[PDB]
């Protein structure tokens, strides 16, 4: 049964996600392998990610390195598993994300597929969400069709909730279609503001935030956000007009705001949910996971870890599955989910 | 016995081809549909072949724009043929360029592809150059492959004259070489869009009535793109406005027209002696692209190259204007039947390679 790789790298650009899955009648991680981002690189990517000058050259620039990177550590996992690049019929490659405008009608993904597939001698395909755009949708969360896959149990109300920079859910609830929204903001605060603060990148096991008290004022003015009817200045606009706060206390409430938001926006929609199944790095806040627990109390959460696969793996394994799919000419989208006019075979094929 | 489109706009925005083929034991032209480009498109386009703000939203916006035209342009031919999209295996797109830096290893060419097969339900073949250059090549020309499918005894020389000019060198038994020459029209049309409105000297008819200076002639042939030899993408040296200007400067005042005169003959030169020097036997010399339809120029070549025949494709049975659409909707073709794109030593690429990216209808 065929054998894909997947290749993630998210927008909290912590590093690229390499697994290598099986595709029988059933997914499988056969392996898996992490490069932690190296600092130039986060920082030149995230200077892609906002208007400026020079974006194409620049953006050219970066991407060569970005693609040198996810080659380099294609061949070493290969090498490692005792592979030729001739056993694996395709990479799925998310590339990186420097602009998301489904308002515009635009998103987009570098990471120049054709050089991929010229140092890695693999089939590539990519660029996925742009199809899922052109059919009149936001082109994401990708996702909930993996989701309603990899767990097909009729029987429980399962939500599949990521948490990346953003928190996204999958509800598989028996015998119906999948659903799938935007909680609200995952890491993405939490990690903002720690970045802002010391210069960290994440804030380990929601250390900094289990050590200061939630604000209560601040929570509810964030809460009453708009969106449920967030970049650091949003959050440095919300700081003016309350009084001043310890780091930490913000800290504590940036990650109260990332569990209620969860919390509401799923029992909201799925009320009598058994299994709440975290994936994405969200999983490994400690901190956060205990808040979700407490307010899910009647439901079980966890990892994916419980139920077979590993949460840091989930997105990485996703779009390996997307290159099945597109190669069988099989829909990637959901357009329940995506607004998409229907179901649209989404990424483009380039051949070694 | 399959059919493909081939989407085609070049470097000198006069507008975009679409054109329709059989591949069979050969290629055979069954349509052509030619798009204006609206000047709006024309300029924002212009607008992002030099670094800028906000490029990637902007390009992002007009490709939109491009798309949007292109579709419009396939739906037409198709109804207007009485076929619809079904009866098309693929379209070959070859997308705008609007930057294309090879010595910095990239090449840019928007036209979102995924849209593009969402607006006309047909597979669409894109982004053609991107696996050559990643191969170490110039990304370009592509054509060469197919020039050598179409008219490949006689040692030929298939000259587009776009914006650029490039030289497929067809040598019975040798490796197909050539390579972009250099300046066709950009540099006339560009002058006479400075000095008034228009976009082209249409017939060469400003050119002609004008004068060359041999000063400035010998100067901008003082020029570092030239001489170099083998694989070469035109921009080693950028041809453009500013490149003249600062020539102009250095050297007293001219009239106009003879400005002009001095460029045709500057397209003329470079072309006779890239050419001959790489194929002194050549024999004939078959002319495509827009340059074609320039009295002034094609005659001019003639002459600089006497000990060959001088003539545009449409005496091959090949109207000159719908040559490089014909070669997108071709690399479609092969893309589809994994057959390479590339002529590597044209290119200087490591080898050959299948080029371009497929999204499915
Ligand atoms: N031990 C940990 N403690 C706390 N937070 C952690 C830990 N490990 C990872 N994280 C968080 O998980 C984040 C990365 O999660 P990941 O799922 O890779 O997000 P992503 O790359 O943005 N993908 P996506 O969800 O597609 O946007 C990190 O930036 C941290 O915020
Ligand atoms: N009647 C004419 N007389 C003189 N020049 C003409 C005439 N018609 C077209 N041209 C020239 O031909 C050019 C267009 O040629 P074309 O082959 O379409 O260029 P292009 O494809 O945009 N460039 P490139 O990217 O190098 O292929 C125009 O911009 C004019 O300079
Ligand atoms: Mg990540
Ligand atoms: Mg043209």
């Amino acid at each position: 049964m065929p054998r894909y790789l997947g290749l993630m790298s998210g927008t909290s650009l912590d590093g690229m996600d390499i697994v290598l899955i099986e595709q029988g009648d059933r997914t499988t991680l056969l392996a898996s392998h992490y490069l932690p981002m190296p600092a130039g690189l986060r920082e030149d990517i995230l200077a892609l990610c906002v208007p400026g000058p020079d974006e194409i050259a620049r953006a050219a620039e970066v991407e060569q390195r970005w693609v040198a990177l996810a080659a380099q550590g294609v061949r070493e996992l290969l090498l490692q598993q005792q592979m030729s690049p001739d056993e694996v019929r395709a990479i799925g490659s998310h590339g990186q994300t420097i602009r998301h405008e489904p308002a515009r009608h635009f998103t987009v993904q570098i990471g120049n597929p054709a050089l991929l597939a010229e140092l890695t001698g693999i089939d590539v395909v990519a660029d996925f969400r742009r199809r899922d755009v052109a059919a009149g949708g936001q082109g994401a969360p990708l996702v909930p069709a993996f989701h309603q896959a990899l767990f097909g149990d009729d029987d429980t109300s399962r939500a599949v909730l990521n948490i990346g920079g953003f928190s996204n859910v999958s509800l598989l609830s028996p015998g119906k279609p999948v659903r799938g929204f935007d909680c609200g903001p995952g890491n993405v605060l939490m990690d903002a503001w720690i970045h802002h603060q010391r210069g960290e990148h994440f804030d380990r096991d929601g250390a900094w935030a289990a050590s200061g008290q939630v604000n209560h004022a601040l929570l509810a003015s964030l809460l009453a956000d708009e969106f449920f009817a967030f970049n650091l200045p949003w959050l440095q606009e919300h700081l003016a007009r309350h009084p001043a706060l310890p780091a930490a206390d913000i800290q504590a409430t940036l990650l109260e705001l990332s569990a209620r938001s969860i919390s509401e926006s799923l029992l909201d929609a799925q009320p009598d949910c058994e299994e709440v199944l975290v994936c994405g790095g969200g999983a490994f806040n400690t901190a956060l996971m205990k808040r979700l627990a407490m307010l899910m109390p009647e439901a079980r959460v966890a990892s994916t870890d419980e139920y077979g696969i590993p949460p840091a793996w989930m997105e990485g394994m996703a779009f390996a599955w997307l290159a099945h799919r597109f190669l069988e000419r099989l829909p990637g989208n959901c357009p329940d989910v995506t607004g998409a006019l229907g179901p649209r075979t989404l990424g483009a094929l380039y051949p070694a």
